[PDB]
């Protein structure tokens, strides 16, 4: 029931997920909990947690990947920048949140979309692979 | 007295920094409106901004000194956890926020210390420096 339960079912392919990017040591996929419409996690696939001690090639990929989402949810959202996190409180597994930003209020957990709607996510999750796909 | 102008004084050393680490290309210093106490900016000296947009070599950088910076704060707060969020909003020069975090709540912006204590910031910037040199 945990937002920690859920999101090792979804990255074990035991939940479905709404996925956005997919490589050999990364993933992407929508939260159930947006801070805005759009929001991402970058998730390596092996369990790593901690991202101050992780080593820096493995966070630095992430990263990467997270660049490459940012730039994705300003094209598909239309805002000029996007907003990032690492928090780990949650779900001790590193993951980023990126998303798209219009404020500073966007930051944080206390106003998250605790009931996002389905077509909302399905939007987010087609925008951004459009977006992607633009991008590549 | 906006945030953008404070933080290119600090940068300048027009207005006195905390700073905690410096190199060739890359800055730390306290911020002066902390989340967290020992709440830290990690800045490329380089003019550039939109962290999504960064190239990797000037990213990759970044990152790497928000990692120490990040083992430092959770080794002098004795935090297990630190925080990371970029944003972007208040200043438009590509800036990491690193603090030791211990909940959720920490993140964002609507309870920042605005005025934070002489001593609290002597104290997090000795802290902190301890700490760095502990991890050299």
């Amino acid at each position: 029931g945990s937002m920690a339960s859920i999101f090792t079912k979804i990255i074990n392919r035991e939940l479905p997920g709404r996925f956005v990017y997919e490589d050999d040591d990364v993933v992407a996929f929508l939260t159930i909990e947006p801070m805005t419409q759009g929001h991402t996690l970058v998730v390596p696939r092996e369990e790593i947690d901690n991202w101050q001690d992780v080593d820096s090639a493995a966070f630095n990929r992430v990263m990467g990947v997270s660049q490459l989402i940012g730039k994705a949810v300003c094209k598909a959202f239309r805002t000029e920048r996007s907003g990032l996190i690492i928090a780990g409180l949650e779900v001790p597994h590193l993951h980023v949140h990126v998303f798209p930003t219009r404020s500073l209020s966007d930051f944080g957990f206390a106003n998250v979309d605790r009931n996002p709607s389905p077509e909302s996510l399905d939007e987010a999750q087609a925008k951004i692979k459009a977006a992607l796909a633009q991008l590549a």
